[PDB]
C-alpha cells in the first residue's frame, strides 16, 4: 500500500467518525482497532482497504458501505467483512459455514395472495460470478467483452420456456433501455453506490440483458455481479416463479463454471449477496400497515424482511407499492430464504386484513 492511499483512508475514517447520523454497517463496524489492523494490507490484485470502503465513505447514507474487489478481499480484510456479514445476515459466526445448495421441496410453496388485492408481482433472483474472473473493480474492458461473449453464447443454448435472445446495452436504443428499466426488468444505469466502488468502469461495454420473449426469465450480464439470473411475473404464484428459477440455474450451472466458497457459498461482489445469493421479493400494497414506511419497516424486520422502494433499493415507494424481500442470503438454504419471504408476506397480509 502506497502513501496516497493511506492518506485517503485516514481522511475517510475521519469522515465516518464526524458523520454523527451515519447509520451504515461500515461506520458501525470499522473500529480504530479494526481500521489499524487492516489498512496497510493489499491483495494479489492490488486491492486495498480503500477499494473496499470507499463507496461507504463517499455515500454516508449507505446501509452497508463495502464491496469485495476480488475474492481474496473477503479474507484479507476479514476483520471488517466478518462482523458486517454476521450483522447483516442475522447471525453468522467466524466458525460458521454456509450450507450446501438446497432448493428444497418446491411443491410446499403456495400462492401468496389468492384474492389478488395486495400483491402486484413476484420475483426471485440469484447472482453468480464466473470462475477465473475477479469482481467489477478489477476487470479490464477486454474482460467485460470476453465475459459477455461467454455468457451470451451459453444462453443461446437455452430451450423451451427459457429459450430467448441476448440484448447488448451497447447499441441498445435509449427508448428500449428506458422501457425495460421502467417495467422493472433491466438494471438501472448510473448507481452512485456502485460507481464509487469503481464497479461501473467502461460502461456500457460488456453489459446487457438476456431474456425469453415473455420476460419471465432474464439474465443480467455484467451489472453488480457477472450474472444475475431472474425469474419474475405478475401475481403471487411463487411456486411457478421459483420453479422456473431453479430450472434455469440448474441448467446454466451445468454449462458455466461459477465461483463457490466452502465458507461463503456462492461468491458475489457485495457481502449481502453471499451464500444463496437469493433475493425473493414481492411488489405489494399494504395501505393500513404502510401508513408510515418506518412502521412498515419495523414490522417487516421482525420477519427478517427488507423494504425497498418501487424502482429498487435506495428509492421511495410510489403509489403505495413496496418491494419486500428476504434480507438474509447467507447461512440458510435457498429453500429457507424463499420460505422466509413466503412466511413473512403471508403473515403481513393477515395483519393488514386485521388492522383497523
Ligand atoms: N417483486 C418484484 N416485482 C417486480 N419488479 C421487482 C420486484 N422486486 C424487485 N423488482 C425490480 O427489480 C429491479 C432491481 O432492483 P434492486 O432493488 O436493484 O434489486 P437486486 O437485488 O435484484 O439488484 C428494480 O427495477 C425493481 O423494480
Ligand atoms: N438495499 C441494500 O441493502 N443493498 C445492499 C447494499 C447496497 C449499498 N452498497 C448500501 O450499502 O446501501
Ligand atoms: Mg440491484
Amino acid at each position: 500500500v502506497d502513501q496516497a492511499t493511506l492518506d485517503k483512508l485516514e481522511a475517510g475514517f475521519k469522515k465516518l467518525q464526524e458523520a454523527s447520523d451515519c447509520k451504515s454497517l461500515l461506520k458501525k463496524h470499522l473500529t480504530k482497532d479494526v481500521f489499524d489492523s487492516i489498512k496497510n494490507k493489499k491483495t494479489g490484485m492490488g486491492a486495498t482497504l480503500l477499494d473496499v470502503i470507499q463507496s461507504g465513505v463517499e455515500n454516508l447514507d449507505s446501509g452497508v458501505g463495502i464491496y469485495a474487489p476480488d475474492a481474496e478481499s473477503y479474507r484479507t480484510f476479514g476483520p471488517l467483512f466478518d462482523p458486517i456479514i454476521d450483522d447483516y445476515h442475522g447471525g453468522f459466526k467466524l466458525t460458521d459455514k454456509h450450507p450446501p445448495k438446497q432448493w428444497g421441496d418446491i411443491n410446499t410453496l403456495v400462492g401468496l395472495d389468492p384474492a389478488g388485492q395486495f400483491i402486484i408481482s413476484t420475483r426471485v433472483r440469484c447472482g453468480r460470478s464466473l470462475q477465473g474472473y475477479p469482481f467489477n473493480p478489477c476487470l479490464t474492458a477486454e474482460q467485460y467483452k470476453e465475459m459477455e461473449e461467454k455468457v451470451s453464447s451459453t444462453l443461446s443454448s437455452m430451450e423451451d420456456e427459457l429459450k430467448g435472445t441476448y440484448y447488448p446495452l451497447t447499441g441498445m436504443s435509449k427508448a428500449t433501455q428506458q422501457q425495460l428499466i421502467d417495467d422493472h426488468f433491466l438494471f438501472k444505469e448510473g448507481d452512485r453506490f456502485l460507481q464509487t466502488a469503481n464497479a461501473c468502469r467502461y460502461w456500457p461495454t460488456g453489459r446487457g440483458i438476456f431474456h425469453n420473449d415473455a420476460k419471465t426469465f432474464l439474465v443480467w450480464v455484467n451489472e453488480e455481479d457477472h450474472l444475475r439470473i431472474i425469474s419474475m411475473q405478475k401475481g403471487g404464484d411463487l411456486k411457478t416463479v421459483y420453479k422456473r428459477l431453479v430450472t434455469a440455474v440448474d441448467n446454466i450451472e451445468s454449462k458455466l463454471p461459477f465461483s463457490h466458497d466452502d465458507r461463503f457459498g456462492f461468491l458475489t461482489f457485495c457481502p449481502t449477496n453471499l451464500g444463496t445469493t437469493m433475493r425473493a421479493s414481492v411488489h405489494i400494497q399494504l395501505p393500513k400497515l404502510a401508513k408510515d414506511r418506518k412502521v412498515l419497516e419495523d414490522i417487516a424486520s421482525k420477519f427478517n424482511l427488507q423494504v425497498r422502494g418501487t424502482r429498487g433499493e435506495h428509492t421511495e415507494s410510489e403509489g403505495g407499492v413496496y418491494d419486500i424481500s428476504n434480507k438474509r442470503r447467507l447461512g440458510l438454504t435457498e429453500y429457507q430464504a424463499v420460505r422466509e419471504m413466503q412466511d413473512g408476506i403471508l403473515e403481513m397480509i393477515k395483519m393488514e386484513k386485521a388492522a383497523a
